[PDB]
Parts: structure tokens; C-alpha cells; sequence
């Protein structure tokens, strides 16, 4: 009702009131509806541009309120945004108008109770159209151009270049929207959000500058840390010059350990999904870490059961190898695919396949008779290990099918072995490359963004690794974006469009040539 | 093959499919062939004075073969083997089976689709 | 601004003045914008048909010029044109109306460096 609420403020009506009701701050998504407690951010949030307006115009209403949350107006709108099949852009909509009216950075850099700027709160909550719309922000109109967040510093033509604000989306700053964005656990949508033109193209920046040789040189380390365990356990004993090679396992393999150890109780894994789309790696490595250390306890004891552990660090070292498939756009998504066709096709492949394997072991087995005197090896399917052997190598089409086994019905025998042909062979072998297919178109058309999103995770861990100096290779330095002494750190990126032909009159340097 | 219109597409596929599939498919079969065949050689124990094979994985190049053949469905699964960790040797040609047989064999095809 | 251009045009301004900056012909497609580094290519290459009717009825235009590359007006509109979801075909509508203009064949048979 906006005829009816202007007159209320006109009476005298508080436009800053506070609702503070346990409806207005719900503890779930159905029981009740939060927007920020305040009539400014309800007109905002409910698409009233023109009770907005109107309170925005009035003295007494307070723009940089707090609700109890600490939540500011720009808080509330991130919160209260959806997605454009749900919401027609209105928020974003309303985000500008809100922004451009208060003329300031002070409600932009405004942090709630839990130190999050409403910047950082759309990476937070993984608000993709609202982090889209704050990252590339440019504000053509004059009087005002501070608040923008990309900026173009010369035009000739359709080829021009951009300059994105980096001073709270960087790896320098304690907590950033590219920090965020790439370790958040609670979103979905993080390949998405990292399609954006300033996320997208600083992590390639520092890609390529310090992430591709450190990548490349953990892989040759860790590629002759597998090299020389497999030596020095195919070659032992049943010297003197290589035993550097030896202390180098042992070494390395604490190396790993205590990294492993850190980055796991760091990460802070609460769900299943999260183990094997954020940590699996984390897991994996530092399993086959302490299955060495194990093994070299295990050693210098009386213990015989060290070559078992020392074992399975060798065939699960080789298999930890797919993590460096990364890196490399047709590597990488061919290894995203593995994981995506292991959950959804093999896993439910195999529950099914044991049962089968295992149901028909037992009938098999049981009418099996006792081998005579003279013969002790009558029938291959003797008990229930041997019946599940023998339909495992039926399976994979290993051995011979001799069917003129010691079974006091040779019928029934064989028609459970050809009803398990046709439920493993024909029916569930075939369907699993079948599944996979439809699971491959499924995944073939987003898996290039879940290698980068793997990728980036990677850059970011590398990048903290690196001291407190050496820290040389950040973007461009800062530029006079404003004249009223606002340098930014900005990043540079040149589009081309041949599309609207416009008149550039908003730019920061008249010389179009780079200096 | 070109010149025909039928055989010469058919050809062009053969291309493509090499490169993204084929290729893509053996650098990651090599590396589980390769990391189990020494894995599978190692707990593998001396053969007795009286028998000189006991063990078909002797060294890392038969337990190569023996996995090589194990894929293409050639020849008799023989897991009686004088191994000193028989249920981990076991457990290594299972999850072999499943990497190989189970998981990259039959996802080639559905790539290649 | 096509007005702003037109009484300049008028007051004595060389219509076949060369560009041959570093940005007019870049070594790369991001440092610099290549066009022909003419006036009359200018707004050939920027869909502005207003500008290029303007300039070629000038009869001091050279619409054969040739920059350091060697371009005519046509190479660079080749130069310049990309795919239709890039650019709206407007390079191809120019081609048409720069050669319609021109008349002759000496403009589509000359050769660049
Ligand atoms: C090879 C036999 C393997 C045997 C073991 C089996 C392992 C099997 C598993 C996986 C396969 C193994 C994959 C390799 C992993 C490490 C390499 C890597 O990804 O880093 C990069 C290092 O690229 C360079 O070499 C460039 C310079 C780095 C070297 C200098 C180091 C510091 C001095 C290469 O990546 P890229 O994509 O070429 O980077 C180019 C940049 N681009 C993306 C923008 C184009
Ligand atoms: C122009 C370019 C300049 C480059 C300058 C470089 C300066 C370097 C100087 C100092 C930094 C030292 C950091 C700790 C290094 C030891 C830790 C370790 O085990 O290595 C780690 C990496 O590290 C490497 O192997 C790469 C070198 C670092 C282990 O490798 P990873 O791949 O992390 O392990 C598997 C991945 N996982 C976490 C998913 C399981
Ligand atoms: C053979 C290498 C030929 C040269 C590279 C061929 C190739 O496409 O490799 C691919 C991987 O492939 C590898 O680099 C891994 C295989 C090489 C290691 C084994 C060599 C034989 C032993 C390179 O993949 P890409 O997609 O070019 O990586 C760049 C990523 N980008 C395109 C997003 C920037
Ligand atoms: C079972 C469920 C597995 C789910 C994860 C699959 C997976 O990551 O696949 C990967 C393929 O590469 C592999 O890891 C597949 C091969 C695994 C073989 C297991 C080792 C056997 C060796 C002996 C074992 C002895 C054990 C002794 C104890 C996919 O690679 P990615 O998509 O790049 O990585 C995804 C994970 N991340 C997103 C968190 C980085
Ligand atoms: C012999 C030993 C063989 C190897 C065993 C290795 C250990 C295995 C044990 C545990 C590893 C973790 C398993 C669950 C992984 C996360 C969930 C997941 O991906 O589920 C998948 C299904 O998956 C199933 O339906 C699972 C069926 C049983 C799995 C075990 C098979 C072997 C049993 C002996 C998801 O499938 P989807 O189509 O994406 O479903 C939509 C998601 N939704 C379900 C949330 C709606
Ligand atoms: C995924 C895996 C997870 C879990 C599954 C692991 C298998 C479950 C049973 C364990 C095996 C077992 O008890 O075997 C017994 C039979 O026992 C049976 O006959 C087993 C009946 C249960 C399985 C029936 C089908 C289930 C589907 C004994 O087997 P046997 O071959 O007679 O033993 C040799 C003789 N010996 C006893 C002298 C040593
Ligand atoms: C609910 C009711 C349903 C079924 C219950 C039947 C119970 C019968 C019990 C005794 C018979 C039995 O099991 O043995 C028989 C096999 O038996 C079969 O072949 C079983 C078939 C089961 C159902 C098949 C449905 C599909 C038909 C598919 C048709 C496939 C071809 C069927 C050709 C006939 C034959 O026995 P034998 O081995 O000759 O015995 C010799 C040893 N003795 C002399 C010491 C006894
Ligand atoms: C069939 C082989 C069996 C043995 C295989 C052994 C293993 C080797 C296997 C290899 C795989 C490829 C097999 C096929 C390639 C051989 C055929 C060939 O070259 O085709 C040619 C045949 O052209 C003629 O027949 C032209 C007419 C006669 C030519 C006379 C030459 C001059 C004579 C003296 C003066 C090309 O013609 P086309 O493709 O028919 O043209 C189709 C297009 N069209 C329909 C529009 C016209
Ligand atoms: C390995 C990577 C191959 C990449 C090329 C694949 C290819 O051309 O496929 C072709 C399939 O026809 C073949 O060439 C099939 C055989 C491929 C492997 C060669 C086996 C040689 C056997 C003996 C080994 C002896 C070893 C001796 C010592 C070295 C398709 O060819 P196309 O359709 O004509 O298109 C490609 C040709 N082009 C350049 C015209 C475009
Ligand atoms: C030793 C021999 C290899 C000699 C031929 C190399 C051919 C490389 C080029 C190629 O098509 O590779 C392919 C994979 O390729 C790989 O990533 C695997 C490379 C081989 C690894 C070793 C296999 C044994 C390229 O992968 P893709 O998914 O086709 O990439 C998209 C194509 N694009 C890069 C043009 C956008
Ligand atoms: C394709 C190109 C790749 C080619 C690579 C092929 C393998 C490389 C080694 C050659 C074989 C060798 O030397 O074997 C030796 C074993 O001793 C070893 O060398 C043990 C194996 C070392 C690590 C390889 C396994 C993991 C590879 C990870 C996979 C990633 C790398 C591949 C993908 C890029 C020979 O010893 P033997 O077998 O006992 O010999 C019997 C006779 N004699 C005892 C009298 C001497
Ligand atoms: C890691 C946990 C096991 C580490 C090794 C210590 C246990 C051990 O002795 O080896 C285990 C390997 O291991 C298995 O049989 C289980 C498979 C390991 C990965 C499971 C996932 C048990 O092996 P085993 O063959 O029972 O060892 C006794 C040998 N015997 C059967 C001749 C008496
Ligand atoms: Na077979």
C-alpha cells in the first residue's frame, strides 16, 4: 500500500524501526521470512521501488541501520536474492538504486556480526547474479564513480580494456571472495561463480606465474618418492651410495603426513559429499603417507607385517597419481569424469553385482556332493569361497566353464549358472556402459568447470604455502581510478565488441596506447 | 578409405577417437597396470627348491603380462599364487578388476558415444 | 559524430591522412586495434555507413590508399570481419557499398605487401 504508508510517514511514522520478532529472524527458510527487520529493506526486498524511494528521500530514515545481526540494507538484499528463474533481478536491481543513493563506500564496507562485507557475504551464500553484478560494476553517470568496481581506462573502437577492483578479492586480504568461493562448503554453484570476468581470469594470472611450476615440481617430487619406494621394495633383501634414496621415502613421507594432517583438520569435513569433492585427495595421500611410516615401525620390530603395509603404499602411491592429471584441461576433465562415473554408475554397479555374486555362490555351492574317495578334487565349486572364485572368472570370461561338476542335480546347476550369465553378463555389464553414457552427456557439459574449480583449489593451497616475502607476483599496482587520491589494485583485461558502437566518454586515460 | 563417403567418415572418426578417448584411455590403464604389476610382484615369495614356478607373478615383467591378459579375458585366474599376504594379493587383483575391467574399459566406450 | 566529422571535412581536413602508430598496427589483438589507419577505412571498420558515403563523395579521397602493410580499404575490412554471432554482418553490407562506390576492379585486384 503506498498511497496509504506515504501518509503514515508524513504523520510521523518511524522509519527505523526495528522488527525484531522471532518471525521476522526464523531460524529455517519455512516458519518465517527475514529481509532485515527494517521498512527500508522490506520495501527493497518485497520489489516496492517506490516505497524505497520515498524512504530513501526521507531525513530521518538511517541507510547504514544494523539490524541484530549486524546486517546492514546491502546484507539483506544478498540474503533475500535467488536465482533469475526464481527472481526477476529485482534485488540487483534494487541493490544499484540503494548503492547509487547513499553515494557511499561506507554501506558497501560495512561488516555484520560474523565480519562479512555484503561483497563477501554473496560468496558466503553463493549468490552468483548478485557477486556477478558487484565484480563487474561500472556506473556510467558522472558525480559519482568511486562505488564502481570495473573500470575502463581507455577505448578506441570495439577494443577496449577493463580494469576489475581487487582490494577485497585477492589472496592478500585475511578473508576474500576468491578465498571463499573456491574452499565454501555449503554452495553448490562455485564452478559457476568462478566463470566471472575478474575471478576467472586471477586465477589463470597466478596460474601461470607460480601455481604451474610449484604443480610441476610437486609432481617430479612426488613422482621419485614412488620411484624409489617401488626400487627399495621390489629390490630387498629375501647400500652404502643409496641410501640417500631410502631416507628420501622416509622423509618425504613425513613431509606428507604432517602437511595431510594440518589440511585435513583445517578443512574441517562435516558431510560425505564433501570427503569426496574436497578432501578425497587429502585422504588418499596421507593414508599411503603413514602406511610408510607404519611399514618402518613395523620394520625395526620383530612384526613380519610391515611388507603388507609397504605394499599397499605402492599400489596406493601409483593410484594417488590422478590428482596430477589436473592441470591439464583434457586430463583433467577426463579424471572429474572418473569420480562422477564411480559414485553414480559403478558404486550402484557392484552393491548389485555382490549380491548376485554372492546369492547365487551359495545355491551353487549347496548342491554340491562330497568328492569321492578316490578323486578330492571332483567338483571346482567344493565350498562357498571356491562357487564365488569360480562366477567371478565366469564374469571376467577367465578359465574354462566346465559344467560336469559333482552336483546331484546337473540341471538345476546349470540353470542357475546361465540365469547368472544372463543377470551379470548380459544384463548387469551391459546397462553400466549404458548408465555411464547418460551420466557422460550429463557431466561432459559442466566438467570443464569442476576441473577448474579442482584447479583452483589447488592455486590457493599453493599460494598460502608460499612465506611471508616472495609475495612479488600479485596483479597490477595501483591506479588512479579517481582522482581524489583512490588507488586500487586492478586487473587487466581486454574485450572486444563489435555489438553496440557506443561513445566512450567514461573512461579513465585519453591515450588508448598501453604505458 | 577417403574417396568413399561412408568409409571415409568412418575413417575421420577413427582419428578423433584415437586422440580424445584411445589416448586419454591407455595413459591411465598404464599407470594402474604398471602401479599394481609391482605391487603384485612384491609379496610374491621365493619358489621352493622342488617346484621353480610356483608363483606366475615372479618378477614385474610376468605380473604385467598376467594382468595384461587378465583384461583382455585371456588365459585362467590362478589366485593360488606364493604370495606371504594371500588376502591382500587377492584384494589388489580385485580392485584392479574394478579400475580396469569394471571402471575404465567400460567407460571408454560411453566416452567415445 | 558524424556531424562534428562532416563540417571538418568541410574546412580543410586531409581525408587520406595514415595512422602508422604502433597502437594502429599492433603486433598482437589486445595491445592495439588495426583498421587500415585511414579515415575512410575508420568508418568502414566501425559500421558507420553515414561517415564512408560522406568520405568517398569527397573527391580528394583516395579510396585505392594503400597503408604500410598495404592494405586497400578492402583488406581491411577483411581483416577486421569476424564470425556473424561476433559482428552483424555489417563489414560484408560495407564491402559491398565501398566496391559499389569505386566501380572498378583495380581496388579488388590489388595486392598487399
Ligand atoms: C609424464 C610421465 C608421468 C609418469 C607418472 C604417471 C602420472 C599419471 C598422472 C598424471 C600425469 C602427470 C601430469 C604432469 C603433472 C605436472 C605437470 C603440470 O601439470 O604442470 C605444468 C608444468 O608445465 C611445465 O612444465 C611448465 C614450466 C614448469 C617447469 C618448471 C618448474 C620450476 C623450475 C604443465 O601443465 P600445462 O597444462 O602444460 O600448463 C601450461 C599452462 N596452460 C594450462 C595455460 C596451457
Ligand atoms: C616462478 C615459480 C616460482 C616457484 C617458487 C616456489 C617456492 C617454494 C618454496 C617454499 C615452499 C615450501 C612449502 C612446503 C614444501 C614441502 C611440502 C610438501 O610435501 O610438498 C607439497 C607441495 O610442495 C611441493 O612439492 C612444491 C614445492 C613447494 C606436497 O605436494 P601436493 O601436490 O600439495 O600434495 C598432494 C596434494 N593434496 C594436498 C591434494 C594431497
Ligand atoms: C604426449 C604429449 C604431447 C603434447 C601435449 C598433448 C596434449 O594435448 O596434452 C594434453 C594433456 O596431456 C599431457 O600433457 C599428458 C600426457 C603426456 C605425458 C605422457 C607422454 C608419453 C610418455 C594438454 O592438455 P591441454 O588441454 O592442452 O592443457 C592446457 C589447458 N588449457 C587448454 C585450458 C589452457
Ligand atoms: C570408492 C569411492 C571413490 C570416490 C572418489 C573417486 C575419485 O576421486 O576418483 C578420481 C579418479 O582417481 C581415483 O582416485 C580412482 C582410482 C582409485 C583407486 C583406489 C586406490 C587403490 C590402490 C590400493 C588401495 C589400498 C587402500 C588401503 C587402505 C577422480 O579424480 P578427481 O575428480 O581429480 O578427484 C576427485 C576428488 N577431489 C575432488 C576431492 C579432489
Ligand atoms: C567389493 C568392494 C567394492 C568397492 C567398495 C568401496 C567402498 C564403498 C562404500 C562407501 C563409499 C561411499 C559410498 C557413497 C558415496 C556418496 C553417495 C553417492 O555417491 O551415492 C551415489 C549412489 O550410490 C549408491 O547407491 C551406493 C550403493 C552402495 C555403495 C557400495 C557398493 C559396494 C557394496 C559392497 C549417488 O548416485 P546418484 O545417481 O548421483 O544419486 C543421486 C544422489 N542422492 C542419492 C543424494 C539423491
Ligand atoms: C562386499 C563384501 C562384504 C560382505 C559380504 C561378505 C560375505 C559374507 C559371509 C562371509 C563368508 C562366510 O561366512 O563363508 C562361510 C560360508 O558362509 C556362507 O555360506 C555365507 C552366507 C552369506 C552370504 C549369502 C549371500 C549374501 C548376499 C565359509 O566359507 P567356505 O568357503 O566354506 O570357507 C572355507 C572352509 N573353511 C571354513 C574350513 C575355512
Ligand atoms: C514354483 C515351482 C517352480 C519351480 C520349482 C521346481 C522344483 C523341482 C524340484 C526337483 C527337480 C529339480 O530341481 O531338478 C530338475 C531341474 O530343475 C530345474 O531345472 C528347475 C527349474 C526352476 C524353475 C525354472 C523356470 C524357468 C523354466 C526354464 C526351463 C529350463 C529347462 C528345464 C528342463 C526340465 C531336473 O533334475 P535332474 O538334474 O535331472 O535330477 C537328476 C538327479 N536325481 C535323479 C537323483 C534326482
Ligand atoms: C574394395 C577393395 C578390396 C580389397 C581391399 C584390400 C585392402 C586395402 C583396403 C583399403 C581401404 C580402402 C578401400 C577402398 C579404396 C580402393 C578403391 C578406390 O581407390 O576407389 C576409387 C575407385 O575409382 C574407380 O574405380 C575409378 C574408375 C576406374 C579407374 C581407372 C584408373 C585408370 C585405368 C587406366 C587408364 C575412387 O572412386 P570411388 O571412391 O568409387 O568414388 C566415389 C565418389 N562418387 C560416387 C561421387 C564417384
Ligand atoms: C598414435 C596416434 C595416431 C594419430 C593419428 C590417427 C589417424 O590418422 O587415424 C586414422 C585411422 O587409421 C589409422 O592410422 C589406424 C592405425 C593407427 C595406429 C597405427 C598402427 C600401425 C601398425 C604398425 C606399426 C608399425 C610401427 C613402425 C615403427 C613406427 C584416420 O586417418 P584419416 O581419416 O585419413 O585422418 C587422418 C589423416 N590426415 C593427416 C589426412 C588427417
Ligand atoms: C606418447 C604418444 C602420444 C602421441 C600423440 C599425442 C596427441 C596429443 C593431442 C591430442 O589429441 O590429445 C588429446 C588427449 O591426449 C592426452 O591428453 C593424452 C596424450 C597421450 C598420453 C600417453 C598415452 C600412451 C587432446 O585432448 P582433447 O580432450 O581432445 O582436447 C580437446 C581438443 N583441443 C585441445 C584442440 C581443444
Ligand atoms: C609407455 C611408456 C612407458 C614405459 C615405462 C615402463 C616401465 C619402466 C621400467 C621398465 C621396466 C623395468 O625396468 O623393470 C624391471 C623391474 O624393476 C623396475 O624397474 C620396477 C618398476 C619401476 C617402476 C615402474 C612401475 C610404476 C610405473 C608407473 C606408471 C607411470 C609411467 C607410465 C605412463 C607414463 C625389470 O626387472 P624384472 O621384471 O624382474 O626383469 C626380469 C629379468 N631379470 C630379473 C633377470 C632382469
Ligand atoms: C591397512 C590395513 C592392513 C595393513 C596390513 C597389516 C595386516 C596384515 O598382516 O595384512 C593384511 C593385508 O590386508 C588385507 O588383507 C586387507 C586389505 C587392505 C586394504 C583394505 C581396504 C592381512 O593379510 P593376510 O593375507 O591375512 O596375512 C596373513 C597371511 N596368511 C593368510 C598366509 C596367514
Ligand atoms: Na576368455
Amino acid at each position: 500500500q503506498g498511497d496509504i504508508a506515504a501518509l503514515l510517514i508524513a504523520a510521523g511514522a518511524d522509519v527505523n524501526a526495528h522488527a525484531k520478532g522471532a518471525f521476522f529472524n526464523p531460524k529455517y527458510q519455512h516458519e518465517g521470512f527475514y529481509f532485515g527487520e527494517t521498512p527500508l529493506a522490506l520495501a527493497a526486498c518485497t520489489n516496492q521501488p517506490e516505497i524505497v524511494q520515498l524512504l530513501m528521500e526521507h531525513e530521518q530514515t538511517d541507510i547504514t541501520s544494523r539490524d541484530s545481526r549486524g546486517n546492514n540494507i546491502l546484507h539483506a538484499l544478498v540474503t533475500v536474492a535467488e536465482d533469475f528463474k526464481t527472481q526477476n533481478d529485482f534485488v540487483k536491481r534494487m541493490y544499484d538504486m540503494i548503492l547509487l543513493r547513499s553515494g557511499n563506500w561506507e554501506l558497501e564496507t560495512t561488516r555484520n556480526n560474523d565480519g562479512l562485507t555484503p561483497l563477501q557475504l554473496a560468496a558466503k551464500m553463493g549468490k552468483a547474479e548478485i557477486l556477478k553484478y558487484i565484480l563487474s560494476r561500472e556506473i556510467k553517470e558522472k558525480r559519482l564513480r568511486s562505488l564502481s568496481r570495473k573500470f575502463t581506462d581507455w577505448a578506441y573502437g570495439p577494443v577496449s580494456s577493463s580494469l576489475y577492483d581487487l582490494t577485497n578479492v585477492d589472496t592478500t586480504t585475511d578473508n576474500s571472495v576468491l578465498e571463499i568461493t573456491v574452499y565454501n562448503t555449503n554452495i553448490d554453484n562455485r564452478h559457476e561463480m568462478l566463470t566471472l570476468e575478474p575471478l576467472h581470469t586471477l586465477l589463470h594470472m597466478k596460474w601461470k606465474k607460480f601455481a604451474k611450476h610449484m604443480f610441476f615440481l610437486s609432481f617430479c617430487f612426488y613422482f621419485f618418492y614412488n620411484i624409489t619406494l617401488t626400487l627399495v621394495s621390489y629390490y630387498r633383501p629375501r647400500g652404502w651410495l643409496q641410501l640417500l634414496g631410502r631416507m628420501f621415502v622416509l622423509i618425504w613421507a613425513m613431509c606428507i603426513s604432517v602437511k595431510e594432517g594440518i589440511a585435513i583438520f583445517l578443512l574441517r569435513p562435516s558431510d560425505l559429499q564433501s570427503i569426496l569433492s574436497d578432501a578425497w585427495f587429502h585422504f588418499v595421500f596421507f593414508i599411503q603417507a603413514v602406511l610408510v611410516i607404519l611399514s618402518v615401525f613395523l620394520y625395526l620390530f620383530a612384526y613380519k607385517e610391515y611388507l603388507a603395509c609397504l605394499v599397499l603404499a605402492m599400489a596406493l602411491g601409483w593410484a594417488n597419481m590422478l590428482y596430477y592429471t589436473r592441470g591439464f584441461q583434457s586430463m583433467g576433465m577426463y579424471s572429474v569424469m572418473i569420480q562422477k562415473v564411480i559414485l553414480h554408475d559403478v558404486l550402484k554397479f557392484l552393491f548389485v553385482y555382490i549380491v548376485f555374486l554372492l546369492g547365487f555362490g551359495v545355491a551353487l555351492a549347496s548342491l554340491i556332493e562330497k568328492c569321492p574317495k578316490d578323486n578330492k578334487d571332483c567338483s571346482s565349486y567344493g565350498s562357498f569361497s571356491d562357487a564365488v572364485l569360480e562366477l567371478f572368472k565366469l564374469t571376467i570370461g577367465l578359465g574354462d566353464l566346465n559344467i560336469q561338476q559333482n552336483s546331484k542335480y546337473p540341471i538345476l546347476f546349470l540353470f542357475l549358472l546361465i540365469t547368472y550369465v544372463i543377470l551379470t553378463f548380459v544384463l548387469l555389464l551391459n546397462m553400466l556402459i549404458a548408465l555411464m553414457g547418460e551420466t557422460v552427456e550429463n557431466v561432459s557439459k559442466e566438467s570443464e568447470r569442476i576441473w577448474r574449480l579442482q584447479r583452483a583449489r589447488t592455486i590457493l593451497e599453493f599460494e598460502k604455502m608460499l612465506p611471508e616475502w616472495l609475495r612479488s607476483r600479485f596483479r597490477m599496482g595501483e591506479l588512479c581510478k579517481v582522482a581524489e587520491d583512490d588507488f586500487r589494485l586492478c586487473l587487466r583485461i581486454n574485450e572486444v565488441k563489435w555489438t553496440e558502437w557506443k561513445t566512450h566518454v567514461s573512461f579513465l586515460n585519453e591515450d588508448p596506447g598501453p604505458v
